[PDB]
């Protein structure tokens, strides 16, 4: 921290307390935001973001700088050859991927099935030119679980089968059980506290991303609140894959309003990724992206068996 210009032990100390201990985190804060701490001056403030971008060379890029910048990005397989596929290799870090469909679809084995395969080095796609060993070392996963339908079961028996320790992966996945909006919005910001700790946090999973919202905001003369809510909620969520270079995954319910995923036009902006998974025969399922930046819309097909995802 004394890195920064205008920092000094004083300044530091105060920088730690109030949690912003990490460079990006100082350079993409706000001089209110940093204010709000105790003897740090607007000047002060000032100086130190400039610093911390500096250091952190947050500056206009061109060329082959793009490339480089673009090739951070990791990608943790789904253990679907078909989905790896349509997704462009895999799940993407520094983006939230949204999967919503009808009841079983199989969303939440989705987010267990990724929470065990972070546990497995070679489901982790990365050049190693720009993402080193380290920074994929130990990596951990959080799962915001907003229904109850966590199953620790599953992450053993997902695991036992793709050849991992189950109490493995449950010794590097943290769960938060969220009651409401509230309690998942709070999780969701108290990420950066665990990584603070020392663990590397590279997945995190809020299932579900809407039914607590849709549920404590249900007259439609309160859609705004719900959106303005929401909308603070995928910020945090866009942010927290940026800086941690993580991959954070979502899941969505369906309306009928030949369905839509919830949440809206905020959630349709924010989510990077947006798939539609439907049942197909049997254990067959089948996932449709439908929204992002660079891939074309395509179909994924895939089985939900005792070993999770596969094919
Ligand atoms: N141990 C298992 N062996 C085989 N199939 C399983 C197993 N566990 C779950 N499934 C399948 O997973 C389906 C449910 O997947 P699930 O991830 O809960 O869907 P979902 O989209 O999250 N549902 P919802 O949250 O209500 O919208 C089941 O109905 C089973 O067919
Ligand atoms: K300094
Ligand atoms: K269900
Ligand atoms: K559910
Ligand atoms: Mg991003
Ligand atoms: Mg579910």
């Amino acid at each position: 921290l004394t890195d920064l210009p205008g920092v000094g032990p004083s300044t530091a100390e105060k920088l730690v307390e109030a949690g912003y201990i990490d460079f990006m985190k100082i350079a993409t804060a706000t001089v209110g935001e940093l204010t709000d701490i105790e003897g740090i001056s607007e000047k002060a403030a000032a100086k130190m973001i400039m610093g911390a971008r500096d250091l952190c060379d947050l500056g206009f890029k061109s060329g082959i700088d793009l490339l480089k910048q673009r090739s951070t990005v990791w990608k943790l397989s789904t253990s679907s050859s078909e989905l790896d596929s349509v997704l462009g290799g895999g799940l993407e870090s520094q983006s939230v991927t949204e999967f919503a469909g009808v009841f079983g679809s199989g969303k939440t084995q989705i987010m267990h099935q990724s929470c065990v395969n972070l546990q497995n080095p070679e489901f982790l796609f990365y050049d190693e030119e720009a993402v080193s060993k380290g920074e994929v070392a130990q990596p951990k996963a959080v799962y915001i679980d907003t229904e109850g339908t966590f199953r620790p079961e599953r992450i053993m028996q997902m695991a036992e089968h793709a050849g991992i320790d189950g109490q493995t992966v449950l010794d590097n996945t943290f769960v938060a059980r969220a009651y409401n909006s509230d309690m998942q919005m709070l999780f969701a910001e108290k990420i950066e506290d665990l990584i603070q700790e020392g663990n590397n946090i590279k997945l995190v999973v809020i299932d579900s991303l809407t039914s607590t919202f849709r549920n404590e905001y249900t007259g439609r003369g309160k859609l705004a609140e719900r959106q303005q809510k929401l909308g603070r909620h995928m910020a945090t969520l866009n942010k927290l894959a940026d800086l941690f270079n993580c991959v954070v995954l979502v899941t969505n319910q369906v309306s009928a309003k030949a369905e839509q995923a919830i949440g809206g036009h905020i959630v349709g902006h924010a989510a990077t990724f947006r798939f539609f998974v439907r049942k197909g025969k049997g254990d067959k399922r089948v996932a449709k992206l439908y929204d992002s930046p660079h891939l074309p819309d395509a179909e994924a097909i895939f089985r939900i068996t005792e070993k999770g995802i596969q094919d």
